[PDB]
């Protein structure tokens, strides 16, 4: 079926419940042995959410090779991304290590440092230009270089350099700061601004290794992300756009990484923005600065 009808039909039905379980029944399992190995105990924040073995991001490290990270590798939409976790206090240094490997421009950060009144991961960027960071684990120096704020997100240009090699880079953070902590966002306005603006900076190009995205676990808030930013390039790449099918590509998603989309309510919510990014798309470019007015970034 198309989108916005099966959407419509899906919604007077109520069966959000029932569609998203049968994604969960459909959903690949392949193995992830290397995850579960005693010595990465602490490099996991959550038990239950894992990368699996064949699609694991390694670490260039002869010690240990082991990050909580995997391959997104889109082949018809010709995007890659890699998820991860929110860093933990012992793998900060891992996680610029692999943005420093992998060739990323971009981070892409969709919860906050405390949500519920807990840590859902380390302050592993600098908050002030004179402080900055220095990981000696993995030999890297981290500068914040600047920082824009506005109502629904934030940009920060920073410099991670190769201390072994005195190469530099910038990378580019962007910290969607407004997600509620319990439910979706009642509107996908900021949202698809906030993806728009990622796009526009070169992040998810070719001509730069995978952008990395994450929230707590990287499998909920991020699987929504990636999975309407892969949607909207298929709409435009094809001669029939109301072929894609988004059930289709969350399957083929999940044979990268477990458990992408994590509640129904967040699969109502991918299928909410898709349809809405794609009339402002068009062939309706101006609906691209509604977006931007109607999400108050100012
Ligand atoms: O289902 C659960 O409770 C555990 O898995 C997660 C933990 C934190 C965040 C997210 Cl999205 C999932």
């Amino acid at each position: 079926m198309e989108m916005e009808k099966e959407f419509e039909q899906i919604d007077k039905s109520g069966s959000w419940a029932a569609i998203y379980q049968d994604i969960r029944h459909e959903a690949s399992d392949f193995p992830s042995r290397v995850a579960k190995l005693p010595k990465n105990k602490n490099r996991n924040r959550y038990r239950d959410v894992s990368p699996f073995d064949h699609s694991r991001i390694k670490l260039h490290q002869e010690d240990n090779d082991y990050i909580n990270a995997s391959l997104i590798k889109m082949e018809e939409a010709q995007r890659s991304y890699i998820l991860t976790q929110g860093p933990l206090p012992n793998t900060v240094g891992h996680f610029w290590e692999m943005v420093w490997e992998q060739k990323s421009r971009g981070v892409v950060m969709l919860n906050r440092v405390m949500e519920k009144g807990s840590l859902k991961c380390a302050q592993y960027w600098p908050q002030k230009e004179e402080k900055e960071m220095i990981f000696e684990d993995t030999n890297l120096k981290l500068t914040l270089i600047s920082e824009d704020i506005k109502s629904y997100y934030t940009v920060r240009q920073l410099e991670l350099e190769n201390l072994t090699t005195q190469e530099t880079r910038e990378i580019l953070h962007f910290h969607y700061t407004t997600w509620p902590d319990f439910g979706v966002p009642e509107s996908p306005a900021s949202f698809l601004n906030f993806l728009f603006k990622v796009r526009e900076s070169g992040s998810l190009s070719p001509e730069h290794g995978p952008v990395v995205v994450h929230c707590s676990a990287g499998i909920g808030r991020s699987g929504t992300f990636c999975l309407a930013d892969t949607c909207l390039l298929l709409m435009d790449k094809r001669k029939d756009p109301s072929s894609v099918d988004i059930k289709k590509v969350l399957l083929e998603m999940r044979k990268f990484r477990m458990g992408l989309i994590q509640t129904a309510d967040q699969l109502r919510f991918s299928y909410l923005a898709v349809i809405e990014g794609a009339k402002f798309i068009m062939g309706d470019s101006s609906v691209q600065d509604q977006w931007k007015e109607l999400s108050h970034e100012d």
